[PDB]
DNA sequence: AGGACCC
DNA sequence: GGGTCCT
């Protein structure tokens, strides 16, 4: 099992789609989904009118005064539809990895091979692509890698069709030989379109990026380190001294990020299955005095309990997260956790009680249940 | 507990 | 306003 066919599915303006489906009157109006002072996402009509993702509400409403806004602080419906998407994809092939609420990877390698064994040495030359070919690259029908990726594009088109027919949702897909490249290529044509990457255009796709932060896997901190070292482009990263990179980022981060800079990524698509943790949050800048705010911890709990119940499995740990404030230097939240007594596993008041103590041990209040069994 | 990453 | 896995 060497060469892979991977699809990355990435839905369009996910919370906005869900809001437009719920309230048809919002369809073909420019629409922003708001959380506190942020317009976290907006539909493609708003993006034509200036509105950007994670743009603050003011900038957004003076870029576009008629922008309609709906509150998206409660994730219940987005989370529900998100699992519907994953389950539908799992029906195509069972190893589906989630990334956030609206991206999924599927390893289609077995499915592609089974479809190939089913065509004769006649219709093999009838194989055609579905959707865009990255960089308008010519297909070579005698290249077995090209043929597999095209069958991969046909499977992806069937996935996007089923999503739309069964769930009312549109999205993009990217088909490529690994997860890094499938995820880079899925965003090439948006919204609601798909693209496949043939191997000869891999360097073109990688060099299309304008900074190494654009590479999935390289974040805020790593990008700052590389900068400090004079590394700005993908090519700077590709040509940089492996030794020097090793003894600066650790052998782990360094060998992996350098491979990514070439388009190389051996990481497997992992079956996400059910979630590992369940949390709810609330934000209020300045607002929590450190006493008159327990009632908040009680709401978070009431709502979580219903979710964790419905799941069918139970958590064996609970955690309280907080954020403090005086100025905005970089990062730092705070957590205390402890196990959940097993009497209480099998509800409110004793949980309120455990939490009010983890509080006393210690803007933001969140509760997180984890260590599910 | 907290770090880095992700959407 | 959520999530993942590693140290
Ligand atoms: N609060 C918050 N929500 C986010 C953040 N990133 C993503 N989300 C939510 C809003 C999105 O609708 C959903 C999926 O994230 P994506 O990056 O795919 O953006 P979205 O689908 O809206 O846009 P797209 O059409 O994919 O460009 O997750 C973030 O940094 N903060
Ligand atoms: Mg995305
Ligand atoms: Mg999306």
């Amino acid at each position: 099992a060497s060469s892979r066919v991977i699809v990355h599915v990435d839905l369009d303006c996910f919370y906005a789609q869900v809001e437009m489906i719920s309230n048809p009157e919002l369809k073909d109006k420019p629409l922003g989904v708001q959380q506190k002072y942020l317009v976290v996402t907006c539909n493609y009509e708003a993006r034509k009118l200036g509105v950007k993702k994670l743009m603050n509400v003011r900038d957004a409403k003076e870029k576009c005064p008629q922008l309609v806004l709906v509150n998206g602080e409660d994730l219940t419906r987005y989370r529900e539809m998100s699992y519907k998407v994953t389950e539908l994809l799992e029906e195509f092939s069972p190893v589906v990895e989630r990334l956030g609420f609206d991206e999924n990877f599927v390893d289609l390698t077995e499915m592609v091979e089974k479809r190939l064994q089913q065509l004769q040495s006649d219709e093999l030359s009838a194989v055609t692509v579905s959707g865009h070919v990255y960089n308008n690259q010519s297909i070579n029908l005698l290249d077995v890698l090209h043929i597999r990726l095209l069958v991969g594009s046909q499977i992806a088109a069937e996935m996007r069709e089923a999503m739309y027919n069964q769930l009312g949702l549109t999205g993009c897909a990217g088909v490529a030989s690994n997860k890094l490249l499938a995820k880079l290529v899925s965003g090439v044509f948006k919204p609601n379109q798909q693209t496949v990457l043939l191997p000869e255009s891999c360097q073109h796709l990688i060099h299309s990026l304008n900074h190494i932060k654009e590479i999935p896997g390289i974040g805020y901190k790593t990008a700052k380190c590389l900068e400090a070292l004079g590394i700005n482009s993908v090519r700077d990263l590709q040509t940089f001294s492996p030794k020097i990179l090793e003894k600066e980022l650790g052998i782990s981060v360094a060998q992996r990020i350098q491979k990514l800079s070439f388009g190389e990524d051996n990481s497997p698509v992992i079956l996400s299955g059910p979630p590992q943790s369940f949390s709810e949050e609330d934000s209020f800048k300045k607002c929590s005095s450190e006493v008159e705010a327990k009632n908040k911890i009680e709401e978070l709990l009431a709502s979580l309990l219903n979710r964790v119940c419905q799941d069918g499995r139970k958590p064996h740990t609970v955690r309280l997260i907080i954020r403090r404030y005086s100025s905005e230097k970089h990062y730092g939240r705070e957590s205390r956790q402890c196990p959940i007594p097993s009497h209480v596993i099998q509800v409110m008041t004793p949980m309120v009680d455990i939490l009010m103590k983890l509080f006393r041990n210690m803007t933001l209040l969140s509760v997180c249940f984890c260590n599910l069994k």
